[PDB]
């Protein structure tokens, strides 16, 4: 809907009083918005005088209409999706009489790419965390958690469309959380989502159906999840290394696929390759990936 004339309706069950929100240090500053740490007094009903640390998503000064539209759309997607352990959960919003603030769970260890890169096995980096180096089991656990979140997402008939390590957050207790639902869509009762001619989805994570046929389904999210797996098992590597997106289009049509990451078993690399099957229906579902991943994690854990 046209944001320049749209009045955000009252939504008492999510509304949060501005006087109870204290903005703190910035957490992130993308192109389309900004996220800051805040203290939210009484946001959890169970401790009404207690302030809880939250993250607040808001517009920047030079925001566009599409920026506002995306922030609204993200807020509305998080309402319909509901709660899961592996999803950044919506906590509240300040929508009336002032700038739109979308209040979500705080993930104190930040985005997944930097989280993995800081936990790599021995450039000079002041951000490394030697005591938390990733084991193979940690990487599989990471993957399983994200597969559980996408399984819950798919079961809500929601496509995320922008799956990638940069859109995963890690909490204080090392819980993986899918974030950034600004491009997410509800596909209940439609079979597939119809893409515009040139989309706003990063090309190196897009399924071929979406790139070339303009269609997006859950199986398209499964393709992105495969690229995400590759990011995880290279410990925050960036995909199709050395291949500019302008050459990738043709390479994908010729069946080009990324090579096996150094830290990956053949088993897991085959799982990535299955996610990148040319035929969407021949990729595993998130339900199957959860089953496979649980089986592998159970073996590794023992």
């Amino acid at each position: 809907a046209g944001v320049s004339e749209y009045e955000l309706p009252e939504d008492p069950k999510w509304e949060f009083p501005r006087d109870k929100l204290t903005l703190g240090k910035p957490l992130g500053e993308g192109a389309f918005g900004q996220v800051v740490m805040a203290e939210a007094v009484g946001i959890d009903k169970d401790k009404p005088k207690e302030a809880v640390t939250v993250a607040v998503k808001m517009l920047k000064d030079d925001a566009t209409e599409k920026d506002l539209s995306d922030l609204v759309s993200e807020m509305e997607m998080m309402k319909m999706i509901g709660k899961h352990k592996n999803i950044i959960n919506l906590l509240g919003a300040c929508t009336q009489d002032g700038p739109l603030y979308v209040i979500v769970e705080y993930a104190s260890k930040g985005n997944l790419r930097e989280y993995l890169r800081a936990r790599r096995p021995p450039s000079y980096d002041i951000n490394r965390v030697p005591e938390e180096q990733m084991t193979f089991k940690d990487l599989v656990s990471c993957t399983y958690q994200l597969a559980r979140g996408m399984e819950y997402l798919a079961s809500q008939k929601c496509i995320h469309r922008d799956l990638a390590a940069r859109n995963v957050l890690v909490t204080e207790n090392n819980v993986m959380k899918i974030a950034d639902f600004g491009l997410a869509r509800d596909i209940n009762n439609i079979d597939y989502y119809k893409m515009t001619t040139n989309g706003r989805l990063p090309v190196k994570w897009m399924a071929p159906e979406a790139l070339f046929d303009r269609v997006y389904t859950h199986q398209s999210d499964v393709w992105s999840f495969g690229v995400l797996m590759w990011e995880i098992f290279t410990l925050g590597g960036s995909p199709y290394p050395g291949i500019p997106v302008e050459e990738l289009f043709k390479l994908l049509k010729e069946g080009h696929r990324m090579d096996k990451p150094a830290n990956c078993t053949n088993e897991l690399y085959m799982m990535m390759r299955d996610c990148w099957h040319a035929v969407p229906s021949q990729r595993p579902t998130f339900k199957q990936l959860v089953e496979d991943l649980d089986r592998i994690l159970t073996l590794t854990t023992n």
